[PDB]
């Protein structure tokens, strides 16, 4: 009976974690029209979120056994809700930026603790797989609902588009306070000496990654940011190798299977984020369907992820995870093969819905065992850092591959013929070249997914080890 009141309560962080991002991406032009904001305005609006989501990632993950688990999650969602309502009640660029900074801080405090909590509770067995499936369906539902809300409630006012978090956040705090088990008495202080350095290094890395595409990688600013990040990481390792409670322990890095799983998660998250960004741009640019109907169109994506997620969570206990990841990669590869023959003006069904739902099934079947094996029954002192590492890699993989994939797409557009700019660009004869470039980039994404599968083949974890009982 309480299984639901636990699973939605724990996993609902991803709801806001994706809803806020999608809604902001949708409502950037409305906010620019409303408040006296330039392109750098919305640029820093999103930059604040990414900085406070990346920099506080490691410290947020380590913020356990010091403040607690349930209290950490509750303060995270409280900060998220307060920052969102401050975004709703805004009158200047500075207050909006401060609200976004607080939002990112709260999200970074809460999100790693989500995986830490779903690992601490539901020790091992059917509960863990069902909870991971709930996690995947949760992030999918959050994404689609964010798209729908951004499409629908934008013509009225963006204030509601940012305010919609407060009801969802409030009901989430209701379930979290009511139906989240209090942690046992286990207190342990953390050494901030390495923690501050790691936070600064992650902040510099996210700074460089965000400022790269804004003005190119050739500018000295991004090179200086990357150099600062590298020296900060070097100092962090130097001062952390002999730390009693390191932010990122090396104990999890002494097993080949764990390194393989982390590399697979990094590459798979990158390929997934690139895939969804590409499909979103394709739907919102060439097909011409606005977000109000784009949400309905992407509903089958969520249905496919749900069915594939349930299937994978059911059959993990009997089939090894490596072949499951390989089969999910094959299904996603087939989805890309089917979608490679896409042009403007194609019939809605079954030309488009079938590849989307196939991709959803594949994404679910690959995201069950990867996040099931990232938390592979480590000792409770490192489970938090392990979840923080998993989320950090999942977020970091995305832009790393998306930058090069979009560079390839733009190069193909230039070579075949086209212009980079606003909607409809140059004369309409280049839209076909743009679809060809998008399909070529899709094939490159498929090659990256092939690399993902090859790397995940190295995962030597057996199904009976981390999945079934212990």
């Amino acid at each position: 009976w309480g299984f639901l009141s636990a699973v939605i309560a724990i996993g609902g962080m991803q709801l806001l974690a994706t809803m806020d991002s999608t809604v902001a991406i949708v409502a950037l032009p409305k906010i620019q029209d409303e408040l006296s904001l330039s392109d750098a305005g919305r640029s820093w609006v999103i930059t604040a979120y990414v900085l406070t989501f990346g920099g506080l990632m490691l410290l947020g993950g380590r913020l356990g056994d010091t403040i607690g688990r349930k209290r950490t999650f509750i303060v995270g969602v409280m900060l998220f809700t307060i920052a969102s309502v401050l975004c709703g009640i805004a009158w200047n660029e500075t207050t909006l930026v401060t609200a976004r900074l607080l939002q990112g801080v709260g999200a970074a405090i809460a999100s790693p603790t989500g995986l830490a909590l779903v690992a601490t509770t539901f020790p091992k067995g059917p509960a863990r797989n069902a909870a991971t499936a709930v996690f995947g369906a949760m992030t999918a539902i959050g994404s689609v609902m964010g798209l729908v809300v951004g499409g629908a409630l934008t013509e009225v006012s963006w204030r509601w588009a940012f305010l919609v978090n407060v009801p969802i956040g409030l009901v989430m705090v209701y379930l979290a306070r009511t139906a989240l088990q209090e942690t046992n008495r286990e207190r342990m202080k953390l050494d901030a000496a390495g923690a501050l350095l790691a936070t600064l290094a992650c902040t510099a890395a996210v700074f460089a990654f965000t400022q790269g595409p804004e003005s190119g990688w050739l500018a000295p600013i991004t090179l200086a940011s990357g150099a600062a990040a590298l020296v900060f990481g070097l100092a962090f390792l130097i001062a952390e190798r002999n730390a009693e409670n390191p932010v990122v322990p090396f104990a999890l890095f002494r097993e080949r299977n764990r390194v393989a799983t982390f590399a697979a998660i990094f590459l798979a998250g990158g390929v997934l984020f690139t895939l969804t960004v590409l499909i979103g741009l394709y739907v919102q640019d060439i097909l011409g369907y606005s977000a109000l109907r784009a949400g309905v169109g992407f509903i089958p994506f969520v249905i496919g992820m749900g069915i594939g997620l349930g299937a994978a969570s059911q059959l993990v206990r009997s089939i090894p995870p490596r072949v499951l990841v390989i089969a999910g990669g094959i299904l996603v590869l087939g989805a890309m093969i089917y979608g490679s023959t896409l042009h403007r003006g194609i019939p809605y069904f079954p030309n488009l819905v079938l590849p989307i739902t196939i991709g959803g099934i594949g994404i679910g079947t690959i995201v069950v065992p990867l996040t099931l094996s990232a938390i592979a029954g480590v000792n409770l002192d490192r489970i938090g850092p392990a979840s923080a590492i998993a989320l950090m890699l999942q977020n970091l993989g995305g832009p790393l591959v998306l930058a090069v994939i979009q560079a390839v797409i733009t190069s193909r557009t230039l070579f075949l013929g086209g212009t980079t700019g606003p909607v409809k660009a140059m004369n309409d004869e280049q839209i076909g070249a743009l679809d060809a470039a998008y399909t070529y980039g899709l094939l490159w994404v498929a090659a990256v997914a092939v690399l993902v599968g090859a790397a995940a083949l190295f995962i030597g974890y057996t199904s009976q080890q981390v999945a079934h009982a212990q």
